């Protein structure tokens, strides 16, 4: 192999592979973009009860990163004029008309603004006919605009408006519009059964396979394997080489649209100045930043050199996605059982911070 793939193979081995142990996780699958090269690293199992060993066909949850697509999704609705971001939901879905959420604009739902909207629906809220009713019956608390609360729902209702901005169901939106735009070839909102034998099992706690909500896809449905997240990265790190349509739709989901401490929200994507101090990149994953309402500030200039991350898991799955525009670098660490997130984010930075230009 080459001199690179031997040094990132190194940088792998050395700051993601201790993890498996540790953790007790069954598969972990770790690929690394530079200057349009990608490697792609495998260790362990895709499923334990059926010994397969993770491999480049190996489907993963993505978890809360699914967002990455939905934001794609709505930029590229956006730039297509299918919506505005200044627009309401009960312009398109026509039973939220005058109601309360309908004072919420498309991009304080898609950035999570909304001042009422938690980290999930309310437990009772279990089919889409209750998440209507529950919008309907929705009223505000916090100042519309002002607080940051990351949320399920929040994004949720700016997918299932992005859907129906250009007339198809969301997993249509994403497996017949942005996926084949993107490039991909096995991300999925539903895997196939054509797909069943390369789908990951997912494990808990207790290292037991589990096998979702109503309005679920938006926030954490998406399915992809590690070449398949290269590509979206490659994407990421060179809009220009891609058509208009989708072009536009990158880009937008990396304009930052607001500040809270160092941390800029921007679709999908959160951003940082570049460099940022490991402890900035582990303070946006914080309880106060996950969990709590946290006032926002308004951009002053956006930062000169900027770099993004996203972090998300389900119950058993983890993943983590990070890239630097300036260094032409990004990487993806995919588990079939979720590790902290600070350890996702510490073991990214070691690597790019030693890797060789
Ligand atoms: C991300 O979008 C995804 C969440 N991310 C993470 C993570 O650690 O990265 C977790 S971890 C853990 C598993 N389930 C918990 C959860 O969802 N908490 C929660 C908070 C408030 C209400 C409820 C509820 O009523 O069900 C649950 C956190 C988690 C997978 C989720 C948010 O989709």
């Amino acid at each position: 192999n080459t001199p690179k793939d031997q040094e990132i193979k190194k940088l792998v081995d050395q700051n993601f592979k201790p993890l498996l142990e540790k953790y007790d996780v069954p598969g972990m699958a770790v690929g690394v973009i530079q200057n349009n090269k990608k490697y792609e690293m495998y260790y362990g199992l895709q499923s334990v009860q059926d010994k397969k060993a993770v491999n480049s066909s190996t489907i993963f949850e993505l978890g809360s990163v699914s967002k990455l697509f939905t934001a794609t999704a709505g930029g590229y609705a956006k730039n297509k004029g299918k919506i505005s971001f200044d627009d309401t939901p009960g312009k398109y879905w026509k039973e939220l008309k005058n109601t309360p959420i309908d004072q919420v604009n498309l991009l304080q739902l898609a950035t999570y603004t909304s001042g009422n909207l938690a980290l999930q629906f309310p437990d009772e809220v279990k089919t889409d006919q209750q998440v209507l009713t529950f919008f309907k019956d929705w009223k505000p608390k916090n100042s519309i605009g002002e607080y940051r609360q990351y949320s399920n729902p929040s994004i949720g209702l700016f997918g299932k408006v992005v859907a129906l901005s250009m007339n198809k169901p969301f997993d249509q939106v994403l497996e017949k519009t942005i996926f084949p735009a993107l490039g991909l070839k096995h991300s999925y909102v539903n895997v196939p059964k054509t797909q069943m034998q390369n789908y990951a099992f997912g494990y808990n706690q207790e290292n037991q396979p589990i096998r979702p909500g109503p309005l679920g896809a938006p926030a954490y449905g998406v399915k992809s394997t590690l070449p398949d997240m290269l590509s979206f990265i490659h994407a990421n790190l060179n809009p220009q080489k891609y058509p208009a349509d989708i072009q536009r739709a990158i880009n937008e989901t990396h304009q930052g649209r607001y500040q809270v401490n160092t941390m800029y929200q921007a679709l999908g994507w959160e951003e940082f100045s570049y460099p940022a101090t490991l402890q900035t990149l582990l303070d946006s994953n914080s309880e106060q930043i996950v969990m709590k309402p946290n006032k926002v500030t308004a951009i002053s200039k956006e930062p000169s050199v900027k770099m993004y991350h996203k972090t998300g898991s389900t119950n058993r799955f983890g993943t983590y996605v990070v890239f630097i525009p300036k260094e032409n670098i990004g990487l993806v660490m995919l588990t079939n059982k979720r590790i902290p997130n600070e350890e996702r984010i510490k073991a990214a930075y070691a690597v790019l911070n030693a890797i060789k230009k």
